[PDB]
């Protein structure tokens, strides 16, 4: 079916934690064998959540190559993706690391560092130009070079440096900073202007590494990014926009990472994301 009228077909019927959890009984079950070894314990914030072993990050390093991050490629719209954990007291070192060494130019963070009273992920970067952050277990410097605050979101510009060859690299912090503690945002008006402003620096393109997005799992919120940029890209490309079909995108990207899209709720607000995206990109 279409999308816009499936929607409304599943309101009127309220059925759409039905359709949540034929989602759940399809997706793909592969290995996580690496995320489950006892000396990776510290590394996981969430004890159900694991990358799957096919699709995972690799860290550059001998001892431990192990983050909690996977590759999401989607091969029909030409876009890739790494879907990680909000970063961990003892990962903040893993994460820049990761950044450098997979060529990202953008960080996309979806949560705050405390929500619902307790913490959400760490302070892993600075929030002042003079005092700059060192990650000696990788051996990465990281500076604060300017800041800009709206009304729900912030954009970060920060400097990596790589302290064994000097070499620098600019990244781009996109922090969406207005996702409700519960359920999800009433309208997604500002969280597709957001996504726009992501598209417009040039973070997903392919001259650049894959972009990093983030909330506290990695599944839920980040999930809901990745599924409506995709969707939208594969209406611009087709020529049926109306043959996208976003349960099936969504099985797709779930061959790479478990769990995307955590609710019921945050289904239907991928519809609802789609829907109203599809209209402004025209044409209109
Ligand atoms: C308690 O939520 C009821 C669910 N339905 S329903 C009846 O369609 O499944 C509506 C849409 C998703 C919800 O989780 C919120 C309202």
């Amino acid at each position: 079916m279409e999308m816009e009228k499936e929607f409304e077909q599943i309101d009127k019927s309220g059925s759409w934690a039905a359709i949540y959890q034929d989602i759940r009984h399809e997706a793909s079950d592969f290995p996580s064998r690496v995320a489950k070894l006892p000396k990776n314990k510290n590394r996981n914030r969430y004890r159900d959540v694991s990358p799957f072993d096919h699709s995972r990050i690799k860290l550059h390093q001998e001892d431990n190559d192990y983050i909690n991050a996977s590759l999401i490629k989607m091969e029909e719209a030409q876009r890739s993706y790494i879907l990680t954990q909000g970063p961990l007291p003892n990962t903040v070192g893993h994460f820049w690391e990761m950044v450098w060494e997979q060529k990202s130019r953008g960080v996309v963070m979806l949560n705050r560092v405390m929500e619902k009273g307790s913490l959400k992920c760490a302070q892993y970067w600075p929030q002042k130009e003079e005092k700059e952050m060192i990650f000696e277990d990788t051996n990465l410097k990281l500076t604060l070079i300017s800041e800009d605050i709206k009304s729900y979101y912030t954009v970060r510009q920060l400097e990596l440096e790589n302290l064994t060859t000097q070499e620098t690299r600019e990244i781009l912090h996109f922090h969406y900073t207005t996702w409700p503690d519960f359920g999800v945002p009433e309208s997604p008006a500002s969280f597709l202007n957001f996504l726009f402003k992501v598209r417009e620096s040039g973070s997903l393109s392919p001259e650049h590494g894959p972009v990093v997005v983030h909330c506290s799992a990695g599944i839920g919120r980040s999930g809901t990014f990745c599924l409506a940029d995709t969707c939208l890209l594969l209406m611009d490309k087709r020529k049926d926009p109306s043959s996208v079909d976003i349960k099936k995108v969504l099985l797709e990207m779930r061959k790479f990472r478990m769990g995307l899209i955590q609710t019921a709720d945050q289904l239907r607000f991928s519809y609802l994301a789609v829907i109203e995206g599809a209209k402004f990109i025209m044409g209109d």
